[PDB]
């Protein structure tokens, strides 16, 4: 089997992407944030504290003939941005782009933090990291991908995120028309539960390539590119007037600037992030100070190849017995 779904930016800055997901019988369609940095599929629901719902579409398990309470199971998660949610668990039928899993744990939110409430466009998350990170207790549950894997034509999914435009998540096959040149595959460590890999270096604009190992995760649920402070300093030093602002919370730059590109290495191959991808616009409405899309990972404790990086590539998440990551230009 295969699946293919379109994923759409939630706003004009590509702050995140939502992908329609069918849950239950009859189908209830929720727009979820596909997140290769976490491993819970959780949804706004009929159980969510009413004051914490503001425009989201909810899952109502009592209207699904295939929903079953997973008795005793609870969940609770906190993300790298400080947001969080928690609740109980149903199993139900879940389909993405024609691909169906029966008995998928659907984690029903009783509580969500303010940032989820404030984002009316995201109805929940669908995690695609490794199931070892799943927070369901006392019986850990599998991701949608994990559940689907054996039935897939090939044990893979691919992320093809657009820049200010829709893209595609595919399950079970590699669309050879969706990228240019060849796909370069690189080793993954699952020891932290993430799609963790090592980039072979970077260049800034037309500058020379610096060979240097950068350990990081491929994370579709993170907006920006977070890298070591040395690398980030080297990038922003090429932008006149750019500076790190503690008050704002990162590197800002004059909105009048033309940003240089940023290249990262995948083995002997190179992925180029155009400078426009690194512009996240005025720090506040009408400001002439703009927020940068490359930020320091210092104090995160890990480097994150978020959407800024991943949307410059066609990315294969290979879930074979020995998992690997593939990157192609597009």
């Amino acid at each position: 089997s295969t699946g293919s779904a379109t994923t759409t930016p939630i706003d004009s800055l590509d702050d995140a992407y939502i992908t329609p997901v069918q849950i239950g019988t009859p189908a209830q369609t929720l727009n979820l944030d596909f997140d290769t940095g976490s491993s819970d599929l959780w949804v706004f629901s009929s159980e969510t504290t009413a004051s914490e719902v503001d425009g989201q579409t909810i899952y109502t398990p009592s209207k699904s003939t295939t929903a079953k309470l997973l008795s005793g199971a609870t969940w609770s998660i906190s993300y790298g941005d400080g947001s969080s949610s928690s609740g109980d668990v149903y199993t139900d039928t879940v389909s993405v782009g024609g691909l169906t899993v029966t008995g998928q744990a659907v984690e029903s939110a009783k509580k969500v933090s303010s940032s989820f409430t404030e984002d009316s466009t995201i109805d929940g998350l669908l995690g695609l990291a490794f199931s070892t990170l799943n927070t369901v207790s006392p019986t850990q549950q599998k991701t949608f991908f994990d559940n689907a894997k054996a039935s897939l034509d090939s044990p893979v999914f691919t992320a093809d995120l657009g820049y200010h435009a829709p893209g595609t998540y595919n399950f079970g096959f590699i669309d050879t028309t969706a990228y240019t040149g060849s796909i370069t595959y690189t080793a993954v460590s699952t020891k932290q539960g993430f799609w963790e890999w090592t980039s072979t270096g970077y260049a800034v604009g037309s500058g020379t390539f610096k060979s240097t190992s950068i350990d990081g995760i491929a994370d579709t649920g993170t907006t920006l590119l977070y890298l070591p402070a040395t690398v980030v300093s080297a990038y922003w030093a090429q932008v006149s007037g750019a500076k790190s602002s503690s008050s704002v919370g990162g590197y800002v730059f004059p909105c009048s600037a033309t940003l240089p590109s940023f290249t990262f290495g995948v083995g002997s191959a190179r992925i180029v992030i155009p400078g426009d991808y690194i512009d996240f616009g005025p720090i506040s409405t009408g400001s002439s100070s703009c927020f940068g899309g490359i930020q320091s990972s210092a104090g995160i404790g890990i480097n994150i190849f978020g959407d800024v990086a991943l949307k410059a590539a066609f990315v294969v998440f290979n879930g074979a017995t020995t998992p690997t990551l593939g990157f192609a230009s597009k």
